[PDB]
């Protein structure tokens, strides 16, 4: 299934795009349509046996492991959508991603945000609770926060291009996230917990550079 | 490294334990003074063939995939010391040691809490930063409360026969766990988050049983 928030973010001048969890090669195939060769690794065969048909070129394997059949400076665009939470090593794969794209090419990534108010409320009723689906959906393993996001991609020497904040219906918990801003405040613990407390996901540009 | 808040919890009397992530086999070796026959697995080979030379039978594997080389209700009580935080199915584990525990026999397992408030209050300002070591632990890839825990082995159908609660220094934190209290209070966030934001890890003894 398509995430709508990253299809805003294709570029449809691209030239050469890697799909990493490309899944049945949806969002690819759209992406297709604007002439750009898409690429797509998948790590479930069913899905990748379907994105085969689909997309240009398609790896049934662990990003994380694989050989990478790949050009030096290949890719426009490099999108994890919904898949570094996922894996056991994130910061190592987006270095490993590095020298396949192009010269002021980018990574797009959606990464969800485990300061978010569903996550940090019931944490404070006592609860870690994973799901089939949505922040702690169980096959996450790794969490972030926009600090941490941030982090991961400087310290890989990306620079940041642009953020893409999505967010979800939180009316109930205003009260609630406006209280504990003033223990934030008070305690002097950060900044921007409200601005990032009501921020479901992230998208995340992020542009090759160096350190 | 022993864990001393394991060993407490040894009883002498046991004739087979079973101590899943024994590393270079010291805990085991200290329990085996007993006359206790100890095994172990480890998945590092340096570690496993050091506890080789100091256990009664040693298994270099991954408990999750491997063969249970083990006679059914074999052993008086299967150890995690910090070990359930860092496999991918925890709760499958469980279930799958159980035929290999004696009736009446149990699981000791010491497992850190992500609600304790040196998580909570980086959480709150913006954090969620992975360390060589504690509970953010970078090869840490799940988490869990006391309410996770209890739900983990009453689900794989063990009781719950005994509860341990490991303490640190907090008293910095105290005024800041005090209003936090306030508005779970308020907000009837759960119950007990004042006597769980305390506790930095859990020793749990389940015993052996059914659903
Ligand atoms: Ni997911
Ligand atoms: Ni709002
Ligand atoms: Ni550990
Ligand atoms: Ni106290």
């Amino acid at each position: 299934a398509v995430n709508p928030n990253l299809l805003k973010h294709i570029k449809k001048e691209w030239k050469e795009v890697l799909d990493i969890g490309c899944s049945s090669g949806a969002l690819g195939a759209a992406i297709k349509e604007n002439g750009t060769r898409v690429s797509g690794i998948e790590a479930f065969p069913e899905a990748a046996e379907q994105a085969k048909e689909k997309l240009d070129h398609v790896v049934l394997g662990d990003i994380e492991t694989m050989d990478m059949p790949y050009e030096e400076e290949q890719f426009d665009c490099v999108i994890f959508g919904d898949v570094l939470e996922h894996l056991f090593d994130p910061w190592a794969v987006i270095e490993k991603v590095k020298p396949y794209i192009k010269q002021n090419g980018v990574i797009l990534a959606s990464i969800p945000n485990v300061s978010h108010i569903s996550v940090l409320a019931p944490l404070l009723a006592g609860n870690w609770t994973y799901t089939e689906y949505g922040l702690l959906d169980k096959t996450h393993i790794r969490f972030f926060t926009f600090n941490e996001m941030l982090r991961m991609f400087l310290k890989a020497g990306y620079s940041i291009s642009k953020v893409d904040r999505v967010y979800v219906d939180h009316k109930m918990y205003e009260p609630l996230i406006e209280e504990l801003y003033g223990i934030c405040k008070k305690y002097r613990l950060g900044s921007g917990f409200m601005a990032e407390t009501v921020v479901f996901q992230y998208i995340i540009e992020a542009e090759k550079s160096q350190l």
